[PDB]
């Protein structure tokens, strides 16, 4: 539960992003990053970078954007990759279809003269939007007389909008092409040169880190629905054979939330089973699709995402995606209800195939005389912008105070910087001590700021914890003046504070930072401090 | 000097980029980077962060790439960014009549039937190619009847190409859009936030590094030419009055070549001056445009780049682009000639002024009683792919050895990995040592890879080198065996060795590295090993 509005307003002013070309009127769908946003969002690209290619050592391309149509026409985007798409015959207002059926009932259940029995009626409705297709869609859109949500007017039919950008490469149009809305193809066509470089066995994996672009129809979600963004997609090369992944006792036990197919058909709950559990019991298909959804599970959380909002929600039959046949998506619960934030597809040997049979040009490997086979790939999609947006909403917090300020409670590993150093006064007398400070923080790997706004020291830590500065360092005249010469920690979360020798702080905060130790352990063996 | 088909030869092998959709047959202007050339091309991102952003304090943010039309049409480039292009009337092959013209020319210059006036001639019209207008250029076409390279056909007279890709944004064509040619207006959309970082005082700079799209006429240019590249670009915004930087004194004794305007009229060759004393005579016009061609030129230095061949072009009178009133380019000597890899514009006030005035937004600053003002802004856009790829021709060597091997002489901060680690067996005889090492340099920040690879030691550091590898630790049986245990350490571009204690070759090699140490100095402390 977190007040959208208020939250907007602080990433908006302290500049974590904004509206795009914001003094042309702005386009919906497009938002610029500022300064503590680009620091946020490095320092969750860096955490993945770790978390996944470093920890698994995968092999990282950087392919290009622009993309022949062939390719796509290939792929099958051309021909699947849409959303169902409504205007009212008035004007030519577009809406997501799927979209605009599950605000409807919503509205509907919201409404006190609705019957228990009706309310019922669609929930179970809406707990299947994903799978209904051009024409089911079509009879809800009658059968609960949907209209324009804007000056009530008459939809028409819901029908396929492809949500790929169209261009032309090079002069004349004898070469139309899209940008991609995904970046797994670059890695598909790249798949002999990249076999290659694992002796030509299998299992390895490829990563790709840049933008994708999807023109969606209607955006009207903040950073949560962008026309422009940046994922990290890897794509995993298995043996359909050997789906077996070496690693996954390293997170079988982890308790996660799990929507499976049959639950949301059934009309049940999502249960927190126990990752190897789900397995055994055949929920999750394999080890290899359930180490990376434990990997997930444990990367969106060290990022900030509260495990209470996040859950792996899977695929209904005719929910997959025109190249999968097996998926699970992380999703978080927002102020805009559940949300993929995290897509992790089984799509066999679709792509590779695909490609193979177009090109003319074969894609395969082999296995002991010797076999050739087509690999199958899990894809783990991952939103950056969507897995941010979600750290915002779930670290959000308003202080107990009147003047109702706020802060992020971000996870020392991606707020903007980890610690904030402050002193009260600027002459060369606190120099010697911020200079020193500041340096042994460096020393330790501790990013910091000195900070230098006007203000008490009340006030510029409100600063500090509004873009959700893990520490603070108070260098007052006790600090210059007394001896040994000892500085006040602040943590940001409690805005309790310590008192400790001004050279010990640098370990103590580093410590703190990388999880060693706990504010509680530092309330422990150092003094308090009012 | 370089044999450019062997290079690519071996850029391609081993992955460092290839065509893009190659089993389609490849779109021109487009390539994906493999492993190895995201490495580097990380390695350099990474090497300007720290050279600019982080020495300069330069306030970061991250712009969309898709643009409304009407943001692309106040800025100008609606209206200027393009290039004349040519096509034979048979055929509907495209040429950028710029450079066919000057192809056409230099092939006139090297048939020995010309003569020695006419050769001068044309060096001449060479050296003032980029100031010819739309006529002067259709002219140039009928005296020298240049036809089309591929089965000489007659050319349509030079018309402009804009060379912004087009698409729309949304569903219908109500929001025509571009694909940003170049991230400046980003910035200048967003100049109130940015300047309020600062106290909205001046100067201060803001930055952005991301991708732009240029939809070039003709690309055959390898890498120098793409449609889709990495650009950081870095938005300094001053004081019209004030274009005197505080640091120039840093760099005011650099020894470069610079290539006036004048010079290039005057017919006369490009001059090595000292920076300071090209701003004393006026060559440079201030010193905020001559600190920042200094901290080019190191920084390019520092990446690889060759100082005999590297020099900053000024733009002629009519060369001025369509924002710029002055300007420097950094161009390198390659086998497509001097091609700029760094622009250096001077354009005054005009970006916040149509953007101000277009969208009724007033776009100023204060001074003191106090006065409101236009700031100048000074744009040192780097093309890190160009720059990337003027480092594989300025580092590419070929061994004095039959078997033709070949090497890159890259810096120890841009080469994929500093230290190649390789033992010459893996039993669990040499782990402890191999373990050892490889963890201690991991603690001396020194990135390095275990060889796996079969064949000697010799063909081992064959690969090594190939990628650029900048040195290697041996562990023999010597090693093992004897005591005090000692490695060989290997130096890339003189294939020397040295004898050392394991223990101290990761300080060793850490100092070779971040330039604390020479080749010679290690020569001079330990054992010669042959
Ligand atoms: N019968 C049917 N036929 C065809 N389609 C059917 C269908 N039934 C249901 N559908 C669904 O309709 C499509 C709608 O797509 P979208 O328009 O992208 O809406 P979405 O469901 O919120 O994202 P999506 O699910 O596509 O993200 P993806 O896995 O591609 O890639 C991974 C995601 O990328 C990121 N992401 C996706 N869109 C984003 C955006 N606009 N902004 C920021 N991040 C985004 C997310 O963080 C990450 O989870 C779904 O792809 C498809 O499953
Ligand atoms: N009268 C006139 N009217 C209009 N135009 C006239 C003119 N007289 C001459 N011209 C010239 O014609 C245009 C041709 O442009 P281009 O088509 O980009 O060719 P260029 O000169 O090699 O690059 P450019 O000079 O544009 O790069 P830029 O400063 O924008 O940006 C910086 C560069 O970005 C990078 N970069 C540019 N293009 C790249 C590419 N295609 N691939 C990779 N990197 C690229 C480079 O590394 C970096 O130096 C020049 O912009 C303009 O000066």
């Amino acid at each position: 539960i977190v007040d959208r509005a208020k939250m907007e307003d602080t990433l908006k002013r302290r500049f974590f992003y904004d509206q795009a070309f914001a003094i042309y009127g702005g386009v919906s769908g497009l938002y610029d990053f500022g300064p503590v946003g680009c620091a946020l969002k490095n320092n969750i690209i860096q955490t993945w970078r770790q978390h996944f290619i470093q920890e698994e050592q995968i092999l990282e391309i950087d392919c290009t954007m622009l993309t022949p149509e062939p390719v796509l026409k290939t792929s099958g985007h051309v021909d699947k990759f849409a959303d169902f798409m409504v205007k009212d015959v008035k004007n030519g207002e577009c809406f997501r279809a799927d979209h605009l059926l599950k605000a409807h009932l919503q509205k509907l259940m919201s409404d006190k003269k609705c019957s228990v029995e009706k309310k019922s009626e669609m929930e179970s409705v809406l707990a299947q939007l994903d799978n209904y297709g051009q024409q089911e869609l079509a009879d809800l859109f009658v059968n609960y007389n949907v209209k324009s949500p804007i000056t009530g007017n008459d939809l028409s039919p819901p029908v396929s909008f492809n949500l790929m950008f169209k261009t032309f490469i090079g002069p004349g149009g004898n070469m139309p092409g899209y940008l991609r809305p995904e970046t797994a193809q670059g890695i598909f066509l790249n798949f002999k040169r990249l076999l290659e470089f694992n002796q030509g066995k299998l299992p390895f994996a490829a990563a790709q880190i840049g933008n994708s672009f999807r023109n969606e129809i209607s955006p009207r979600s903040g950073l949560i629905r962008v026309r422009e963004f940046t994922m990290a997609e890897i794509e995993h090369f298995v043996d359909p054979s050997e789906k077996d992944h070496p690693k996954f006792q390293n997170v079988a036990d982890l308790h996660l939330y799990l929507y499976s197919a049959k639950a949301q058909v059934s009309g049940q709950s999502a249960r927190k089973m126990r990752l190897g559990d789900a397995v055994e019991q055949g929920v999750i298909n394999n080890t290899v699709l359930g180490y990376f959804i434990g990997r997930i599970y444990l990367y969106l959380t060290k990022v900030g995402i509260s495990p209470d909002k996040l859950r792996f929600r899977q695929h209904m039959e005719n929910e997959m995606a025109h190249y999968a046949c097996d998926c699970w998506d992380a999703e978080s619960k927002t102020s805009y209800g559940w949300i993929e934030i995290v897509g992790c597809a089984d799509r066999s040997c679709y792509d590779l195939s695909c490609h193979a049979r177009a090109t003319k040009v074969p894609l395969v490997a082999e296995k002991p005389y010797v076999e050739e086979v087509v690999p199958n790939v899990i894809e783990p999609s991952f939103g950056l912008g969507r897995i941010m947006y979600t750290v915002f909403e779930h670290t959000f917090h308003v202080r107990e105070g009147d003047e109702q300020r706020t802060f992020f409670s971000f996870p020392a590993v991606v707020a903007p910087f980890k610690c904030s150093v402050l002193p009260l006064s600027q002459n060369q007398e606190f120099m010697p001590f911020v200079k020193e400070l500041s340096e042994a923080l460096t020393r330790h790997g501790v990013s910091h700021k000195v900070d230098d706004s006007s203000g008490s020291i009340g006030r510029r830590y409100a600063r500090t914890d509004e873009i959700g500065v893990a520490f603070g360092v108070t260098i007052d005249f006790d600090t210059v003046n007394k001896t040994p010469h000892t500085a006040t920690l602040r943590d940001r979360d409690s805005m309790r504070q310590i008192r400790a020798e001004i050279s010990e702080l640098p370990s103590i905060v580093q410590d703190l930072a990388n999880g060693n130790i706990t504010w509680a352990d530092v309330e422990a063996r150092y003094p308090l401090f009012e």
